[PDB]
């Protein structure tokens, strides 16, 4: 089985999500054929030279899965688009492009984070165009770490002062550009299975859920596609009247 997760938004202020991800990496991920992380693994990223200890804890936990024989892949999200090759080497993950076509047990599946499908939020897509410009990234990464920390903290507070869903035609355009009947993405935080038509045949868009109160993953087997929700920590059972 191949596993897909996204929108974990890991941060030191949310240790329960971190503990759930570590339990997921030590358990379910070890039995998988592969693990794909489709963006927004971290709530924020200002560069691989960030000494945030959470980054090294996550990197060593993913590396343990990679050392256990499970290849791990990463597609950038809107929050952690600055994740680079330094963290990829520390974690053993392979960085993929914003759109990838996979062969999962015979069926061709398109994977992406999903923010590029939300073409109705032109305010966001302008922001995305800027921060994805290579010379803007090189200039930001050259700034000192404490400057980058203060830039990110101010932009988060300013953005805090409602995620737009995908555009239906953008979905059709992507699945026809890649000639696929299956699409998996996250970003929108609306876990669902949508039926549509692409390339003159029925197609399906599978959406991952954010790790808010419980975990979320998509499991693709040769026999089916599964959207699975599970608790973060081990919910130890313990023991009404007639
Ligand atoms: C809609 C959306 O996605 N948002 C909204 C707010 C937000 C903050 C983060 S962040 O905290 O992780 N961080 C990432 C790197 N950022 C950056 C990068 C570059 Cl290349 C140039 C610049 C420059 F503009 F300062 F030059 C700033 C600083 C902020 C991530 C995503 C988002
Ligand atoms: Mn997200
Ligand atoms: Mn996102």
């Amino acid at each position: 089985a191949t596993l897909f997760i996204a929108d974990l938004h890991l941060q030191t202020e949310e240790p329960a999500i971190t503990a759930g991800f570590l339990r997921f990496l030590q358990g379910e991920a070890r039995q998988a054929d592969a693990l794909y992380i489709l963006g927004d693994l971290f709530e924020a990223w200002i560069g691989d030279d960030d000494p945030n200890p959470l980054h090294q804890q996550i990197a060593s936990a993913i590396k343990a899965v990679v050392d256990a024989g499970v290849p791990c892949y990463f597609i950038h999200g809107n929050r952690d688009f600055l994740v680079g090759q330094r963290f990829a080497r520390q974690s053993g993950m392979i960085l993929l492009a914003e759109e990838e076509r996979l062969d999962l047990y015979g069926r061709e599946v398109l994977i992406m984070h999903g923010d590029t499908l939300c073409t109705d939020d032109q305010g966001y897509l302008a922001f995305r165009a800027k921060v994805h410009t290579p010379w803007i990234q090189r200039l930001f990464l050259a700034l000192p770490l404490f400057i980058r920390h203060r830039i990110a903290a101010r932009m988060r507070a300013d953005s805090k002062a409602e995620i737009m869903d995908v555009n239906p035609q953008a979905v059709v355009d992507a699945m026809e550009r890649h000639h696929v009947q299956w699409l998996i993405h996250g970003h929108t935080h609306r876990p669902a299975v949508h039926e549509l038509q692409a390339n003159g045949q029925p197609a399906w868009r599978v959406v991952l859920g954010a790790w808010h109160s419980e975990g979320s993953m998509v499991k693709v087997t040769p026999d089916d596609v599964e959207l699975i929700h599970f608790p973060f920590l081990e919910e130890n059972l313990y023991f009404h009247h007639h």
